[PDB]
DNA sequence: AATCTATCACCGCAAGGGATAAATATCTAACACCGTGCGTGTTGACTATTTTACCTCTGGCGGTGATAATGGTTGCATGTACTAAGGAGGTTGT
Protein backbone atom coordinates (compact mmCIF):
# COMPACT_ATOMS: atom_id res chain seq x y z
CA UNK A 1 0.00 0.00 0.00
CA UNK A 2 2.83 2.78 0.29
CA UNK A 3 3.46 2.19 -3.73
CA UNK A 4 -0.64 1.03 -4.47
CA UNK A 5 -2.04 4.74 -3.72
CA UNK A 6 0.00 7.41 -5.67
CA UNK A 7 -1.40 7.09 -8.85
CA UNK A 8 -4.04 4.38 -7.60
CA UNK A 9 -6.03 6.76 -5.64
CA UNK A 10 -6.13 9.48 -8.81
CA UNK A 11 -8.53 7.12 -10.38
CA UNK A 12 -10.42 9.99 -8.85
CA UNK A 13 -10.25 12.00 -12.42
CA UNK A 14 -12.41 9.63 -13.89
CA UNK A 15 -15.59 10.28 -11.34
CA UNK A 16 -15.68 13.95 -11.98
CA UNK A 17 -17.61 14.20 -14.83
CA UNK A 18 -20.95 13.79 -12.86
CA UNK A 19 -19.59 16.81 -10.71
CA UNK A 20 -16.76 19.59 -11.68
CA UNK A 21 -18.27 21.40 -14.87
CA UNK A 22 -20.49 18.64 -16.48
CA UNK A 23 -19.96 20.24 -19.77
CA UNK A 24 -18.39 23.47 -21.34
CA UNK A 25 -18.49 26.25 -18.71
CA UNK A 26 -14.84 26.84 -16.46
CA UNK A 27 -15.96 29.84 -14.32
CA UNK A 28 -14.07 32.70 -12.99
CA UNK A 29 -13.24 31.28 -9.34
CA UNK A 30 -9.96 30.62 -7.64
CA UNK A 31 -8.10 27.51 -6.16
CA UNK A 32 -6.72 29.66 -2.93
CA UNK A 33 -3.53 28.22 -1.51
CA UNK A 34 -0.93 26.88 1.13
CA UNK A 35 3.08 28.05 1.03
CA UNK A 36 5.44 27.40 3.49
CA UNK A 37 9.28 28.64 1.45
CA UNK A 38 12.56 27.29 1.29
CA UNK A 39 14.63 26.37 3.46
CA UNK A 40 12.76 26.52 6.46
CA UNK A 41 13.45 23.77 9.11
CA UNK A 42 9.77 22.32 8.52
CA UNK A 43 9.89 21.84 5.20
CA UNK A 44 9.37 18.38 3.69
CA UNK A 45 11.98 15.71 2.99
CA UNK A 46 11.17 15.99 -0.79
CA UNK A 47 13.02 19.72 -0.59
CA UNK A 48 15.92 17.65 -1.05
CA UNK A 49 14.89 16.40 -4.32
CA UNK A 50 14.78 12.69 -4.88
CA UNK A 51 14.44 9.29 -6.80
CA UNK A 52 10.53 7.87 -7.96
C1' DA B 1 23.19 -7.11 3.01
C1' DA B 2 24.42 -6.41 -1.26
C1' DT B 3 22.75 -6.48 -6.58
C1' DC B 4 19.17 -4.55 -10.18
C1' DT B 5 15.31 -4.41 -13.93
C1' DA B 6 11.27 -3.18 -14.85
C1' DT B 7 7.17 -1.67 -12.29
C1' DC B 8 3.58 2.03 -11.35
C1' DA B 9 4.28 6.04 -11.81
C1' DC B 10 7.35 11.22 -9.52
C1' DC B 11 9.73 13.67 -11.31
C1' DG B 12 11.32 16.07 -15.60
C1' DC B 13 11.31 20.70 -15.79
C1' DA B 14 6.99 23.66 -19.25
C1' DA B 15 3.61 26.47 -18.04
C1' DG B 16 0.67 29.79 -15.34
C1' DG B 17 -2.04 30.97 -11.37
C1' DG B 18 -2.40 33.64 -6.72
C1' DA B 19 -0.27 36.31 -4.09
C1' DT B 20 1.37 40.10 -1.39
C1' DA B 21 3.57 44.16 -1.11
C1' DA B 22 4.54 48.32 -3.00
C1' DA B 23 2.45 52.94 -3.64
C1' DT B 24 -1.18 55.45 -3.37
C1' DA B 25 -5.28 57.28 -1.16
C1' DT B 26 -8.60 56.99 1.80
C1' DC B 27 -10.27 56.35 6.42
C1' DT B 28 -10.28 57.20 11.62
C1' DA B 29 -8.48 58.21 15.89
C1' DA B 30 -5.53 60.56 19.16
C1' DC B 31 -4.84 64.48 20.82
C1' DA B 32 -4.69 69.52 22.26
C1' DC B 33 -7.10 72.88 22.69
C1' DC B 34 -11.27 75.11 24.75
C1' DG B 35 -15.50 75.40 27.65
C1' DT B 36 -18.54 73.72 30.83
C1' DG B 37 -20.09 72.44 35.35
C1' DC B 38 -19.28 69.83 39.11
C1' DG B 39 -18.00 68.09 43.66
C1' DT B 40 -12.29 72.19 44.44
C1' DG B 41 -12.25 74.68 49.37
C1' DT B 42 -13.72 77.11 53.89
C1' DT B 43 -17.02 79.14 56.24
C1' DG B 44 -21.45 79.55 58.39
C1' DA B 45 -26.33 78.54 59.80
C1' DC B 46 -29.02 75.21 59.81
C1' DT B 47 -31.66 71.08 61.97
C1' DA B 48 -32.16 67.26 63.75
C1' DT B 49 -25.89 62.70 63.87
C1' DT B 50 -25.54 61.29 68.35
C1' DT B 51 -25.67 61.23 73.29
C1' DT B 52 -28.14 61.74 77.86
C1' DA B 53 -31.93 63.18 80.20
C1' DC B 54 -36.72 63.10 81.03
C1' DC B 55 -41.78 61.82 80.30
C1' DT B 56 -44.49 58.53 79.36
C1' DC B 57 -44.72 54.13 73.68
C1' DT B 58 -44.66 49.04 72.79
C1' DG B 59 -44.81 44.79 74.06
C1' DG B 60 -42.72 41.76 77.70
C1' DC B 61 -45.75 37.67 80.16
C1' DG B 62 -48.19 36.52 84.00
C1' DG B 63 -52.34 35.52 85.39
C1' DT B 64 -56.71 32.89 85.19
C1' DG B 65 -62.82 33.96 83.91
C1' DA B 66 -68.52 31.13 86.86
C1' DT B 67 -77.02 31.55 85.47
C1' DA B 68 -74.84 26.81 83.88
C1' DA B 69 -72.51 23.51 80.94
C1' DT B 70 -70.48 16.45 84.80
C1' DG B 71 -71.21 8.08 79.83
C1' DG B 72 -66.60 9.76 75.61
C1' DT B 73 -65.05 8.99 70.93
C1' DT B 74 -62.79 6.40 66.98
C1' DG B 75 -63.14 4.13 62.10
C1' DC B 76 -60.96 0.95 59.14
C1' DA B 77 -54.23 -2.68 60.73
C1' DT B 78 -56.71 -6.90 57.30
C1' DG B 79 -58.88 -10.16 54.01
C1' DT B 80 -53.42 -13.31 50.68
C1' DA B 81 -49.41 -17.30 51.32
C1' DC B 82 -46.89 -19.34 53.59
C1' DT B 83 -45.86 -21.91 58.35
C1' DA B 84 -43.36 -21.84 62.98
C1' DA B 85 -44.43 -21.18 67.57
C1' DG B 86 -47.17 -20.91 71.85
C1' DG B 87 -51.21 -21.78 73.66
C1' DA B 88 -55.33 -24.65 75.36
C1' DG B 89 -57.32 -29.26 77.85
C1' DG B 90 -59.02 -33.76 77.83
C1' DT B 91 -57.11 -38.13 77.72
C1' DT B 92 -54.85 -42.48 76.50
C1' DG B 93 -51.19 -43.38 77.30
C1' DT B 94 -45.35 -42.60 79.12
Amino acid sequence: PEEAIRRAATILAEQLEAFVDLRDVRQPEVKEEKPEFDPILLLPVDDLELTV
